[PDB]
Order: structure tokens, then sequence, then C-alpha cells
């Protein structure tokens, strides 16, 4: 029956998020702000924040119980993400970033895929998973017939696959120490077979892991950062451009055969569309918050206070009605994700959906609150700056919507088995 | 608990709502389209679907169990509103807006105003019940201090008030024949003694029943429509500008005494707001809707299906990401006015969201489509614009979006008692 | 040198407009406003109107002095087309189609033409033309590899082309009488040789010339009006669904010949997409003079005059500024379009992008009017509907911004000359 | 006459303007790059490539021919800034700044201020003037009855004023080296007698010279530097909170009386508003050819080149559209500034316009070119960052649009003289 209050358990979640924030993630903040915007060392500092995540069994958490973790649910994470976009977003994300590492296992590991989860179900250390997905020469068009395909190749040789190619933007996937991070997802072309003529690319398509052993086994050479990326926000956040150069692993590394590849990795940027939702919820809110509390404080020398002008009160409502939309919107598809009505083309639909409003009325949402806070916005000692940096990222991250969300959408419309409402009226 | 599944009693409301507007609704619009689109004819023409309504008990569900009625919850209300506007608007219309002239006394009925209620859980006949606020000149203004406040004024002389002014745009108040509705709320400003030096204008607003009984009585002219007005959307809906000419009624008249009356209005219109939310909701379901069964069936001679234009395609998915957020907005105001969490101010400020948001995310809507399905949507043998010219109303009436409903927006965020987040979060 | 003051001779078109919109246009409002709004008579009434334009030299001024007319500059079109659109849109169109079935002629026209233009020279009466390039099944991919082609056919039987197709929307197309138009360009495909195997379906595009001496020549049958197409704006201009059946013409009536009738089409429809650039500002302007007069006269009751609500105020400067816009842009491409400094592609674009800009913000402007307005812009009485729904025309008319507009702006800058700013500084 | 082509001589400005940013203005790019993000040497950095402007005559450029300096049209000012700030904005602004210091001067010079004048009519060294107008608190409503007023206040004692108060934003007020520029017009208010009873705080407005002589006249701690603002763009460019402490002048000094500074003040931001129009042309050319760059080398993997993609086209189309309705305004805004036709106030609401129109649309363009581009415009290796940060100062800087420029053009439109379309066609 249709419910909006949170369930003590819900509640719970919302209550430990805001502490983990305010203890851990504030923190990191104040620790990464010692070294300079473009340095990794920004990266680098947020480690025992991290590993103070993880003692308080966050990582266990991005675990299926299948698998032996405690899981939680997508709505759940909507609250977890939603107050920590509020607070410090670039901590976050490089914790959020290990849980859509962990997300291609969660989806397609069976039980010879146990001693990879093992590092993140201890309870202790800091282990990094990463989604190693994107390329330096995009990958909107990885699967499109006529096109090169994925550059990263993987190659059956004896008994062992050995992978080669460039990546980029792939959270987390350098680790601590830029060397390698802890288990890999590495979504790459099965080249042992040439692609048949008119074949279907995506038939080719597989995910195989790669642990720091591994590329500490394959030796010198095998794991290159190429160039590290400094970016307007998120700068705690480490996505370099990499290479991998003849590395080998065991058969026993392949998470998903070839053509089974893509369908994981967009399932699991199905579920991180949801928590997009849920950031730029966050950034509203935060945004909103500031601006109101600029606003209560500050008449910018007027006879009247700040919110008793129209034009000033009608720019922070317009946020504050997109924001409760914006949420109202991310947890219908985070409980649809998991719950129905609709079948998985329509639950995916709503989380589409989420992704791509969310993202752009965050970053409206930061426009408009500059445009009310006015030349005062302009000064990085206050807040809005910052807020704006970090929204532009959601509608191009985690899968653009022009070149990736939005072509999806097209293609679950086209399907003879579109139901329109099916996703709200069964 | 977070839950956006349909309970038995809501999907029970959902099938009664797509059989009422199929059954009723649809027949009422073939019976007014055979008379002129600017005459009233079209009004006094829907009287027998209305009153097959009444039969099926309609209007007893727009009373309060309190009161005798088989209303349920605002999330029933806004399911049925949603599917009635995806159907037949105009004729809707005329059904909720006796539903809006009873909120009145649903929220604020004395034990002596039961008599006034009998014609509407009687289940026969085709009473008609009106809200009546709004005024040729304008309401916006109605409480502001230092402006003249309401044209309509009710006097106390001897043990009869005395009712004097122009009302316009109140639907149903004329009631079928033009001679006057059977309840009329009118909503008015106290003038037996002059408002003093500075006080609050609100202090002088009353709401005064007037049924066309006391009208009867009250002899010749006592009430008079003084103009038609031909709209271009909802043309079967009947809000005159209307004159009362000294209409003498009994104590017993009385639903709010001066200063309680403008409390008890705005309530009724924060309900009201919810119910907005669900007409756009529905005008935009319809839209897509149509705009879909087009793309599926017409490739605009086409080398492919028309959804394969990135172009169309983003048109229409823009407009089902936009319907989605909607109705998640509409249903959390509906639950929470209800339910909280959060004061009735919080709770308030989700209601005028809806309205805010939905209303204008309506227009939107059938512009897009419009544009997407191209010349052939300037054809009226489509629904595209009178969906646009339906939608158009959204955000003006009901208490305009500019001069009211973003006015109290910004009143709510002026309290010191203002907790934004309260409505979601406690 | 530039200058954006009239000259004396622009003074005098300006005047000119004025004089023709407030004597000729508002009176045939006022006069097809007695008949039906779906009605095809109310069309009729318009022809004294259309005879004091044709009376006053507007149809000698649609032909360039190369072709024996008074033509003048697109500068002076968006002049007089502004003026007129914020007057009297519906009236006005008539008149414009007219210049739109010369354009080709115009662009195209040899000296075995002459003979045709005779009647639009001749000063007397009120001859019609239209260009008839618009089908039941779409347009916007008529061009497209794959596809069935114009669905209207020309084929060459003999020494003379015999024409088979049905039309729509073509402005005029039909005469006063429904008999025919006294001359239409037909723009058609060549069905005398199959189109080859993997060749662009533009290689066999004509258009021909049919006169109403043609149709009457080839007796009953040869011309019949199927079905009245019922408009939202203008309610006063004919352009039906027709069937052309076995119309025969000798070979002079050729136009364009196979392969040549595309580019002079689309050239035509530059030349329009100023004009309709035009079309958007006389909305525009309208839309803001309205809003603006109902302001300084109508206070909604409050304590201070509307303009001094910020809300209100800030939706008509918003207005004014879109629409000052929308007039500098199509001045702009009026100007470039005939005296560079771009190529013809450079050029072309400034037309579009006219087009493009000042139709959507004509829907936007009529839409904020209504909001600002509030409930009275409901009141057909009112000018504000009629507005919105000329306005919704723009973007879809005349090519559509969707499927060719933007179609054609995207082929342009993937040409390897394209030069971005050349069009303003060379 | 209506025409957009440029003359010889503002075809020589074009040529000469991409000459000064190529020479001078990207050399200051890479020289203040060294130093770090926010530091303030990177201003103090500019000086030398500063002088080279000053050499290259751009002082006398910004000085009217009233005053001996060779100061040309607004047109010709506008294609400067314009091509400027295409290219380097941050060091274009500090030039710029000067050019509005100087600005009161032009406006209201008499024969005692030509001294002040000299030292940038020479062509050498590297004076830096200030137009100090804003405050730390606020100055939007620095002329609101009821309200304090400026912050910032001077009295007559005996023959000389004498000047309290802090400043910010005021761009160059601090000069070189931070002890104060070579002239300060400083905007405040006259506390020689107070304000009366519902007195215009107007009539209190004045502007006071201040020149580094005067500030070194009057000794340690008249003038002192409390907090360099770090910006997210223009970081080359320094405005900080400074502090004026009893600085004495003698009589002369005054250019504004008291009542008479407020006009002449907002005269400086009337011109200053298309110059800012011309700002956003620059930036959203700057992000339209960034972007058209990248999608002719960078087919993102694809099959077909990135243009080929509806979506990336329609999004850079979008961007060219509105670029080409932005220079259109702004010109139109250069020209009847100066020319007409229409009132003062006529002219001045075209100023208004275009920096309101250009600011919101360069945010816009910035916006949609990060969407179109991807994940890589979150590179700072690229440009598409540096561009937002940039072009969000437009709409709130000099005069935000929110509480100053709308405002203003609000208070136009109330004027009973109001006459909407006189600066076009009267
Ligand atoms: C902070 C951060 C964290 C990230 N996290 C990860 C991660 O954990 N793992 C990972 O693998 N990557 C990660 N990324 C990369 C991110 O997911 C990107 O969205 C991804 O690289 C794809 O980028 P894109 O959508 O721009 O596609 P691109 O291929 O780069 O396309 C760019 C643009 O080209 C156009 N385009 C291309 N093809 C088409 C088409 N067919 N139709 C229409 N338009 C088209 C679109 O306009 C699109 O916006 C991260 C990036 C950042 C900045
Ligand atoms: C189909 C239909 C059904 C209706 N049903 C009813 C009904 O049942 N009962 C009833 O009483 N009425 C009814 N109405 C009227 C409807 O409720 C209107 O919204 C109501 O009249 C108020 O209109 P408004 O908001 O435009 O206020 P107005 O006072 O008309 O204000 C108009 C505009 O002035 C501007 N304005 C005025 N004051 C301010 C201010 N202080 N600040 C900023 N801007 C300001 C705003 O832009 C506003 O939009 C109906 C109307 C229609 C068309
Ligand atoms: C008042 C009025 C006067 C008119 N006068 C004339 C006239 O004088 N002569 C004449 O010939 N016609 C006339 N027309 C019709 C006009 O020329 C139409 O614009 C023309 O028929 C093309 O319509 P369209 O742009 O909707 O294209 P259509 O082919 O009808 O398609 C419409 C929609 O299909 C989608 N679409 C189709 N293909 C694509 C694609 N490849 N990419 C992206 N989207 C696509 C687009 O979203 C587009 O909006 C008139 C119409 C009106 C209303
Ligand atoms: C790079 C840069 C260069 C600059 N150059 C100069 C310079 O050379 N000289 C100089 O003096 N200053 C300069 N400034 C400051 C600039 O001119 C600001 O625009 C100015 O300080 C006014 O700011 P504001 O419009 O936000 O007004 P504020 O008073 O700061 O108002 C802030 C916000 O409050 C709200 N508000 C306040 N009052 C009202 C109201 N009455 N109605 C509605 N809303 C209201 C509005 O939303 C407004 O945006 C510069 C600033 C920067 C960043
Ligand atoms: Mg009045
Ligand atoms: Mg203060």
């Amino acid at each position: 029956a249709i419910d909006f209050h949170l369930s003590a358990s819900q509640k719970g979640t919302y209550q430990a998020a805001r502490s983990l924030a305010r203890n851990l993630l504030m923190p990191a903040r104040q620790t990464y702000l010692q070294h300079p915007p473009n340095s990794p060392l920004r990266f680098q500092s947020t480690q025992p924040t991290y590993a103070a995540a993880v003692s308080a069994g966050i990582l266990k958490g991005q675990i299926s119980p299948a698998h032996g973790g405690t899981g939680g649910t997508l709505i759940e994470s909507a609250i977890l993400v939603e107050e920590c976009y509020s607070v410090e977003p670039s901590a976050a994300l490089t914790i959020f970033a290990t849980g859509l590492g962990l997300t291609p296992i969660n989806l397609a590991a069976g039980p010879q895929h146990a001693e990879f989860l093992a590092p993140f179900l201890s309870g202790e250390g800091s282990p990094l998973a990463s989604l190693v997905f994107s390329e330096p020469g995009g990958v909107a068009n990885a699967l499109e017939k006529g096109a090169p395909g994925f550059q990263t190749t993987a190659r059956l040789e004896g008994d062992e696959w050995v992978i080669n190619g460039e990546k980029m933007w792939a959270t987390n996937c350098a680790g601590w120490d830029f060397k390698g991070c802890d288990l890999a997802c590495v979504v790459c072309r099965d080249a042992t077979t040439p692609l048949e003529e008119g074949q279907d690319p995506e038939n080719k398509v597989m995910i195989i892991l790669v642990t720091r052993a591994d590329l500490d086994r394959n030796g010198e050479g095998s794991f290159e950062v190429l160039r590290h990326v400094a970016t307007p926000g998120h700068t705690s956040v480490s996505g370099p451009h990499v290479r991998y150069t003849n590395v080998r692993v065991p058969t026993k590394n392949v998470l998903c055969p070839a053509g089974q590849g893509a369908k994981v990795a967009f399932g699991a940027f199905d579920g991180s569309a949801v928590l997009v939702g849920a950031m730029g919820v966050g950034l509203m809110r935060a945004a909103f918050d500031a601006a109101l509390k600029f606003a209560k404080e500050d008449n910018r020398g007027g006879a009247v206070p700040l919110l008793e002008r129209q034009a000033f009160a009608d720019l922070l409502s317009g946020v504050k009605i997109q924001t409760e939309a914006a949420r109202a919107l991310t947890w219908k598809a985070a409980h649809a994700m998991e719950n129905g009505p609709g079948d998985y083309d329509a639950r995916r639909e709503l989380a589409l959906a989420a992704k791509v409003f969310c993202s752009e009325a965050a970053v409206k949402a930061c426009t408009d609150v500059i445009n009310a806070v006015g030349i005062s916005a302009y000064d990085l000692q206050r807040p809005f700056s910052d807020l704006l940096n970090t929204a532009v990222v959601l509608p191009i991250f985690d899968g653009g919507n022009v070149g990736i969300r939005r072509r999806h959408l097209q293609q679950l419309m086209l399907k003879p088995t579109y139901d329109a409402w099916s996703s709200t009226y069964g």
C-alpha cells in the first residue's frame, strides 16, 4: 500500500548515514584540503577515513547475503547516498565506487568467485574495488556495429586469459598506491576469435576479474598510470587514465563469458542510476539549505528580510519543489527495482528516469541558488561553487544522459512488450 | 515503510475510476460536443451524465464518513482524478467542483449543518455544490493589508445575514438552470462593523452557506448571471460572472464566523492543490499515450520507425520522465497531507509543490508532444490541441501559481518554525 | 556600417504595414467571426480584405523585379509580417501564403513562365497562389533513402505531364470557390522512370505549376476537396486535404525538372524561415502589449499596482527581453540571406536559427503571459488563448524544427567547409 | 538603413582585437598559471602584460574624445570585448575594469578633473582605475527607503571630505601592490547631515575620487586589504574586501555631489551592461568552438562522426542559435544606446536586456556543451569547466540579474512614459 513513512529500520539507516557523514566524511574533507586541488595526494589522504568506513561494516553491506554479505536495499542505499552527498560528495564517492565495483559480482558471481570477495567480507583493512568500463577514446559506441569496439581486449592463450588495454575514469582502479586496486571488474572484448561479418559486437563482451595479486604476479609494467586527471569537483576521487599490459589471469578469473558481459555491466549501471538520482537529491538539499541559511541571516542591506523579495523567494521555492519531486521519483525507482510492479524493462525505465531527472535538476538547482544568493556565491569561502562543480558530473558520468541513458530509454519504448504505466498500475 | 504497491482498495479505486471515465464521462463528451463550443448549453447538457454518477455514489464519496458519506483518502482521490483527467477533463471537473464545494463543510461543519448535506447524501437527483471564492476583480490580494479586500460582503441585520457582491469563475455556482446551485459556500468579508485601523483583514473573512432554497425565498433578482465566460478548454464547465443582491439568510447558514473563513477556505485549497497535481499527471499520461500511439503507427513516411530518431524519442522519454516525477510527488503530497510526518505547515508545502510542479509540467508536456508529433498535431481530429488547452488552466486556476501558490510557499519559508525536510525525515 | 535604424523607405514599409493591419486586417477579423470556426466559409468572408491588399500592390511586391514585380527585401517583409501577426495572424497568412507559392517562381522561373504571373501582376481582383508540398503521410522523410517518397506523383506521357496525388496543409490551394486556386506550385515525384537501386531519391523531385485554367480544362474529378482540416489557430485560413486526379499539363508547366525541385523547395523554405521568425516576433509583441495593458489598468484588487509585484514584472520583462532578441536575430538573418557575408550555407544557418529561436520563444512567451495575467487569460473575450494557439503552430509548420530544420543544421555543420562565424565576421 | 555589415573601421577593430587577445592575453594566462589557483600573485603577475596593453593604446580607448581620449562606439567596444572573452576572460576583465572605473569620469568630469585622467592618457606605465561601488553587506538595496543605505560614508569637515567604509568586489581597487589603485571612483553616502524623515536616500549619494597619492598622503592605516577573495574563475582578477579609514580629500576630488552620484553610477552600469552582453557572446563562441573542435576530431569510438549523432548535433546547434541571438541583441543595444531611437529610458531597457539575456544564455551554453562533450568535459585539461566557472559570474556581477537588473526593468515598465517599442520603431 502507498506509504512514504520510513520504517524503524529505514530511520536507523538515515541516522547512521547522518553520523557517517558528520563523523567520517567531514574530517576527511578537512584532511584532503591540506593538499592542492590537483594533487593525487587528496585521494591518498582519505584512506584512513575509508578504513573507518570499512570497520563500520560499509563494504559488507555492499555484498549480497547470497554471497555472504550483509547487503541492504536500494531504498536504504538511496537514503545513505543523499545524506552523504548533502555533506561531502568526494570522499563518499570513493566508498560508493567500491560498491559499484562489487555490483557485477553480486549480479553474476558463482560459488567459484567466493575467494575474490574475501578481503571485502573481512570487516577490516581498506580494500578497493572498481568497475573498469570506460576508456580514453570513449565507450558510448562500444556495442555499435561497424565501430572499433572496446579497445581493451582479452585473449585465451593456453589456460590463461590475457588482457591488454587502456582504461580511464574507472574510480578506484589504481588502488591506494597507484599500482592497482584489490579487485577490478574489467569490461573487455574477447578477441580470441575475430568478430564475424555482421555479428553483433555485444556477442564478444566479457567481464574478467583482475586482483592486485594478479598484477603483482604478472610483474613490472603490467599496470601503469598514464595520467592522473584533475577534476573541478570530486577532487579526492581517483579514476586515472591507466594501461594493462599482457595481464595473464587463470580461467577462474572470468566473471562473465563472452556475450554476457554487456548485460551485467548495464545491470550494474541500472542500480547506480538510482543512486545517481540520490546524489542529485543530496546536492539539491545542500544547495537549498545553504541558500535558505544565507537568506535567514543576511538581508543584503534591505529594509526587509531577503525572503520577502518575491524574485528571491521564487528561486528558492522552485529548488525546493524540484528536490521534493526528485526524491519521490528516486524512491519510486529504488522501490520498483527490487519490488515491481512491471518486468525488468519497466523497472529499469524508472531507474533511468531518476538518473536523468535528478542529475539535471541538481545542475539547474545549483545555478538557480547562485543567482538567488548573488555575487556572494562567487566567493569560494561559501559552498555554492563546489556544489555546482559537483553537480555537473551527474548528467555525464555513470553513463552520460545524452549518449547512453537516453539511447536506452529509446530502445525500451521500441519494444513490442513496452507497457507505459506497468511500473505503477501493475 | 516505503512502499509504492497499490493496496486492494487502491486497485479498486483505480478500476472504478477507469469504469466511471469510460462509461459516464466519455458519453458526456459525445453529448456536449453536439452543442456550440462557446455555449452554456454544453454544461447544461451534462446533467444526465452527472445524475448517473450521483446514482453510482460519486457525491456520497465526496463526503467524509464523519458526516454520513463514504469519503476515502486523498491518495485514492489522486488516483481517481488522474484517470478521469486522462480521459475527459471537462465533464470530470464539474463533478470534482461539487467535491470542492463540499470540502469546507467536511472541514468545519457543525451539528446544524447536517441538513445542508442531505441532498448530497441522497444518492439521487443531480445536486450541484460550489466553493464560491473568486471575484471579477481578482482575489490574490483579498487578505492584503491596505487593499480593498473581498468585494463580496455580508452584514448582520437583526437575525439574518445579508449578502452582497459579485463572484466569477466559481464552478457550478449558477446551477443547471443558471438561477442558483443547490449549495454554495460563499466566502466573503464581514462588514457589520468596519475593519479597524491596521487590523488584519483575515479577521473579517467568513464562509456563509447559500442554498437554492434561500435564493428562491429571496425572490426576483436576488441572483443573476451577468456573463457566461467561454473558455478554450473545460467547455462544459460553468463558472459565470454572477451577482448576489441582498441575499438574506438565517444565522444557521454561517459555516465560518468572521475570522475563521480564510483558514478553512485555504485548507480546502490545500487538498485541491494535491488533486490539481493529479489532474496534471492525467493530462501528461494522456499526451504521452496519444504520442506513443501515433509513433507506433506512423513512421512519417520514413526509412526507419519514428522512435528511431534520437530527436523524436528524446521528446517522448522527456515527457515520460516528467510524468513519473509528477505522480511520485503528487502521491507523496497526498500521503503526507493525511499522515505526515511534519507540522501542517510542513505537509502543506508539499501539496503546494505538487500543484505548481505538475500544473506547469503538464503544459510543457503538451507543448513537447505537439512538437514531436509535428504538423499533424495542429489537426483538430487529434487530441493534442484540446490537451494543451486543458493543461493551460492548471497553473492559473485553483489559486494561480504566480500570485497565490508561490506567495504561500514564500510565507511558509519565512516562518521561524520552517523546517525544510521534516515532511520527509521528521 | 552596423545600423539598426530604418531607412526612410523602411519607415514607409512599416507605416504601410500598420495601415494595412489596422484598416484591412482588423475588420477582416470582425467579419469572419460571423461564421463557424471549423467552417471554410469563415475563410470566404476574407475576400474583400485580400482584394484590398491586392489593390494596394501587395501581390506585385511578392514578385521580383526580374519577373516584372515590385519585389522588396526580406527585411521589409519581416517588418510587414511582424506588424500583421501582432494584429491578425489568420487573415494575414492567406496573403503571405500566396507569397510563398510565388517564391519558387522567383527562384526558378525562366522566360517561358511569364504567362503564369500575369494574374498576379495585373493588380486586379484576388488571385491566390500556393506552394503545394505537404501530404497526409508527412514529408520530413520523402527525401530519405528507403522510404515510399512523395505520394503525389507526376509522369511524362508523350508531351504532357500527368499528375496524381493527395495533398494537405497547402494554404490557399483550393481557391475561393473550392474548385482550385489560380496558381499552385505542386512539389512531386517523377514516376516516369522508376528510381534506380541505391539512388538518392532527391533526383526524382520536381515542381510543376497547375493553374485553375488547367483544372477547368481537365474537367470534373480532376480536383477534389476530400477533407477540410480544422485548426486551433489561423481559423480563417483554408488548406484542406485535396486530391489531384489525372491532372494533365503541357511541358511548359514544369518549373523544376526532376532533380532540381528539392533545392528550390528548401530555398523557398529558407526565405520563409526568416518570416516565421517575424511571425514569432509579432505574436510576442502582441502578447507583451496585452499583458502590459492589462497590468496598467487592473491591479487585481491589490494595494499596489500589478507591476510592483516582482514575480509579475519579471514574467513581463522576460518576454520583452526574448522579443528584442527574436527581432534582432530575425533582422540579422533577413539581412544576411540577401547580403552575406556568409556563403549560402552560412546564410541559411541564420535563417533556420531565426525560425527555431523565434517560434519556440513565441510559444514560451504566450505561456508566460498567461501565467502572469492569471485566470483572466482563460477568458476567450481576452486575446491570450488565441495568441498561444497561433504560436504553437510556428515550430511545426513550414518545416518543423525537430524533423527538418535541425536536421539541416546538422548537415550544415557536418560540411568540411562549415565556417561558424563567417556570417558575421567574414 | 538596417545593415549588419561591419564598416572598414569595425573590421579594423575586430582584427586588432584578435591580435591583442592572441599577443597580450594568451601570454598573461601562461604567466599567471605558474602561481597557485587562489594566489593574489596571479593578479600581480599580469602587470607586465597590462603595461603592454597600455602601450598599445587600450586605456586611451577607454576615455571619451571629450576628455582627450580616443574612445569609440559601444559597438566597437562590444567587438573587442567578445573577442577578448572568447580567448582569455580573466586577464581581459582586469583591463576592462579600468574602463569601468573611468566611466563615471567620462560621464561627469568637470574642468578640475582633467589632472586625474592624465596618467591614463600617457600611453605608458600601468595605471589602474576602479569603480568602487560594491560592499560586503550587499548593495542591491542601497537606495531603498527604510534601509541602512551604503555603509561607506563621506562627511565634509572644513575644506576636506572624509571617507570611511568597507568595500568588496571592486575590481582593481587595491592596485598592483595592494595599497590602493591609481584612481578609484568611490560611491558613498553623504553623512554630513542626516537623512530627513521620509527623504529619498538617493539624495545623499555621491561619487568621490580617491587617488593613490591621496592614500599615501593620508598615511598608514588609511587603506587596508582585509581579505583576498578566491573565485572559481577570473583567478587573476583582484576585487578584495578592503577598508578606507578617515581618508581625507580636497573638494576638487568630488565628482558627483550628493544627490547626483546614483544617476552617474547607474549610467556607468548601463554602458557596462552592453559589454556584459558581449562577454556572454564571447564565452558562448568559445564554448561552441571548443565543442565543435572536439566533435570534428573525436567520434567517441563510433561508426560515424560525432556530429552525426542527432543528440550531439542538436545540443551544438542550440548553442549556435542562442549565440547568434545574443550577439544580435548585444549589437542592437550597443547601437540604440548611442543612436536611439527612443528616450534614454527606452535605450536603457535594451542595455539591461542584453546583459540579462546574454549572461544567462552563456551559463546555459556552457552546461549544454558539457553534456554534449560528455565525461571528457570534467577533465581540467580541457577548457569546458573553466568556461562554465567564468560564465556563472555574468548573471551575478555588474549588478546581479535578480536583485538589480530586473528591478530596473520593473521600474522602467512602471513609468507612465514607458513606450514599449520606441527603441525600435520610435
Ligand atoms: C567522478 C567520475 C567517476 C566515474 N566512475 C566510473 C567508474 O566507476 N567506472 C567506469 O568505468 N567509468 C566511470 N566514470 C566514467 C563515466 O561513467 C562516463 O559516463 C563514461 O566514461 C561514459 O562517458 P560518456 O557518457 O560521455 O560517453 P562518451 O563515449 O565519452 O560520449 C561522450 C558524448 O558523446 C556523445 N555521443 C557519443 N555517442 C553517442 C551516440 N551514440 N548517440 C548520441 N550521442 C553520442 C554524447 O553527447 C556523449 O555525451 C567516472 C567518471 C567520473 C568523472
Ligand atoms: C475552469 C475553472 C474553474 C474554477 N473553479 C473555481 C471554483 O470552483 N471556485 C472559485 O472560487 N474559483 C474558481 N476558479 C478560479 C480560480 O480558482 C483562480 O485561480 C482564482 O480566481 C485566482 O486567480 P489568480 O490566481 O489568477 O488570481 P488573480 O487575483 O486573478 O491574479 C492574477 C495574476 O495577477 C498577478 N498577481 C496578483 N497579485 C499578485 C501578488 N500579490 N504577487 C504576485 N503576483 C500577483 C499574478 O501573476 C496572478 O497570476 C476557476 C477558474 C476556472 C477557469
Ligand atoms: C498554418 C499552416 C500552413 C501551412 N502552409 C503550407 C504550405 O503553404 N505548403 C506546404 O507544402 N505545407 C504547408 N504547411 C505544412 C508545413 O509545411 C509542415 O511543416 C510540413 O508538412 C512538414 O511538417 P513536419 O515538420 O511536422 O514534418 P512531418 O514529416 O509531418 O513530421 C512531423 C514530426 O515527425 C518527426 N520526424 C520525422 N522525421 C524525422 C527525422 N528524420 N528526424 C527527427 N524527427 C523526425 C519530427 O519530430 C517532426 O516534428 C502548413 C501547415 C500549417 C499548420
Ligand atoms: C569578478 C567580479 C568583478 C566585479 N567588478 C566590480 C567592480 O568593478 N566594481 C564594483 O563595485 N563591484 C564589482 N563586482 C561586484 C558586482 O558588481 C556585483 O554584481 C554587485 O556587488 C551586486 O551584487 P548583487 O547583484 O548580488 O547584489 P546583492 O546586494 O549582493 O544581492 C544579492 C542577492 O540578493 C537578492 N536580492 C537582494 N535585494 C533584492 C531585491 N531588492 N529584490 C530581489 N532580490 C534581491 C538577489 O537575488 C541578489 O542576487 C564584481 C564582482 C566580481 C565577482
Ligand atoms: Mg479592480
Ligand atoms: Mg548586513
